[PDB]
């Protein structure tokens, strides 16, 4: 509204949404694409999304350019994480590391499966973070809607 954005951020097996003060910025429901990763920049002031990207994590290699993509965002952009399907299989130590760096307790602990909602500035703090572990190989972590006040800078 007005010194804060409305943020919400879906992570599921099959779906993963972002919504930026009730405007859909992202919407992936489709079956067999869009499977990772899921990052969207936002402007700190206006919340206008400056990037959004996908990286297949559950594939060789994406991490690598998640890494590079996410070390040319400046510190204080509104970052936003969100996992469709599997994001961790190919999340290696750089990535991991780097998401440790920005705060994240469950990215750099991601595993088999799990849902993975995020928020944050990226130069830190975090503003919103959820989390679910898969249970079982053939499960998938609980879909995790997370809803965060994300505040915007001025002057
Ligand atoms: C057909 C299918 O259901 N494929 C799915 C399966 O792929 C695999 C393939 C092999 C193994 N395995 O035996 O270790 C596990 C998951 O899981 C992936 C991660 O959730 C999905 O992206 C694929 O869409």
């Amino acid at each position: 509204p007005r010194r804060v954005l409305d943020v919400e951020v879906y992570s599921s097996r099959s779906k993963v949404y972002v919504a930026v003060d009730g405007t859909t910025v992202l919407e992936d429901e489709a079956r067999e694409q869009g499977r990772g990763i899921h990052v969207i920049v936002l402007n700190q002031a206006t919340g206008h999304v400056m990037a959004k990207r996908v990286f297949d994590t559950y594939s060789p290699h994406e991490d690598e350019a998640m890494v590079l993509f996410l070390n040319m965002v400046a510190p204080g952009r509104v970052l936003i994480c969100t996992v469709k399907d599997e994001g961790s299989f190919h999340l290696k130590d750089t990535a991991k590391a780097l998401l440790r760096s920005l705060g994240s307790q469950a990215g750099p602990a991601l595993g088999w499966r799990d849902t993975w909602a995020f928020v944050g500035r990226k130069g830190g703090p975090v503003f919103g973070e959820k989390h679910s572990k898969s249970p079982a190989l053939s499960s998938w972590g609980d879909p995790v809607l997370l809803k965060t006040d994300v505040p915007l800078s001025s002057a």
